[PDB]
């Protein structure tokens, strides 16, 4: 475990974190895909054997000895907000589960369904929400990367808001 487990945000790329594992904002088809998960396959392609997986789970592909946990949000242009906002909990959820099998003491993620995945909405909220939910349990320092200056000032403030 970290020391004192902390929460923290970056504005930068994630395939360029600071950290002892990522978190990919993948597709359910383990396909290169777009944004995050463009960068994530730009650096870490071998982690892109057989990582498909369903909506709302996580799954783990080692790129040498470097974990990527792979995490399934739901596309909110197909589901409705409430079956979406309860797999975008659950993948969270089995984000944590990974990462503490994994025994890291740290950990970059993006917020799971805010770009593409978002259905035109202003999810920063509700998912950086879903994200404490599952993460505050464990014990790894928890680095969150986003693209936008708006957002990391908001993301600052929420983790800031708990002390
Ligand atoms: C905010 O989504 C766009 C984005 C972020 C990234 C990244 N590499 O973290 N690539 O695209
Ligand atoms: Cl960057
Ligand atoms: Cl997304
Ligand atoms: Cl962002």
């Amino acid at each position: 475990g970290a020391m004192a487990p902390s929460y923290r945000v970056k504005r930068m790329d994630i395939a360029k974190n600071d950290e002892e594992c990522v978190v990919n904002a993948a597709n359910p088809r383990g396909l290169p895909g777009d944004g995050v998960c463009k960068a994530v396959y730009k650096k870490w392609p071998e982690s892109f054997k057989n990582s498909a997986t369903p909506v709302g789970t996580a799954k783990t592909v080692m790129c040498g000895t470097y974990p990527v946990i792979h995490a399934v949000g739901p596309n909110f242009s197909n589901y409705t907000e409430s079956e979406g906002d309860r797999e975008l909990a659950a993948a969270y959820r089995e984000v944590a589960k990974e990462v503490t099998r994994l025994g890291v003491n740290s950990v970059a993620i993006p917020l799971l369904s805010t770009g593409v995945y978002s259905g035109g909405k202003d999810r920063l909220t509700q998912s950086l929400n879903h994200l404490f939910t599952a993460m505050d349990s464990t014990d790894a320092d928890v680095v969150i990367y986003c693209r936008d200056k708006e957002w990391e000032k908001k993301i600052s403030e929420a983790i800031q808001m708990r002390t």
